[PDB]
């Protein structure tokens, strides 16, 4: 982790950042209508290392509601409670607050 | 980008991530209840090297609607008059030379007039 290098928009590499970088946008987006790029203002790019982490593991469902401890929210009981098995990864740069779940799958679990 | 090394489930460190990952899925879930950890079965950690990207671009709503994918959009036309929107974003991506892919970690966008 480095400070960040200020780069050219016509970057090739930025470019290909880019075009990713909106590729996931219409994938997440709540618009009908897939979007493009027109004109890149600001590019910059960081040098970075962290640790992924590789998580298999089980989760149940609180009574808590979403609309904050999580220690505090007991799981529900029986048949009502919800277990599921989470395939998680995770990623945590030193410089970073904040860590990443970058994919998650989850799946149902049979009482 | 190393090998994973098996590590202890009560590893501190292993802790810490998995008190991230249970906080990002519950912002992400689509259940109402929060969800919370139990056993934790498997954790192996990755050493991880790549570039950060950070984008503030302009983007315009186009006429193809979505109803990976397959989309060319040198070939979808930015829309005219009531399809208009345009966007201000700030992208975050991560580039690891030995994935071919990336990935978006952080966008941040915004309506224009």
């Amino acid at each position: 982790v480095g400070e960040l290098r200020d780069l050219s928009p016509d970057d090739p590499q930025v470019q290909k950042a880019a075009q990713a970088a909106v590729a996931s946008y219409n994938m997440g987006s709540n618009s009908i209508y897939y979007f493009r790029d027109t004109h890149i203002i600001k590019a910059q790019s960081q040098l970075v290392a962290g640790i992924k982490y590789f998580l298999t593991m089980e989760m149940g469902s609180t009574d808590c509601r979403k609309t904050v401890d999580l220690t505090t929210c007991p799981l529900a009981a029986g048949a009502q409670q919800e277990k599921l098995r989470c395939d998680f990864e995770v990623l945590v740069v030193p410089w970073q607050n904040s860590s990443q779940l970058l994919k998650h799958n989850c799946v149902q679990m049979l009482e």
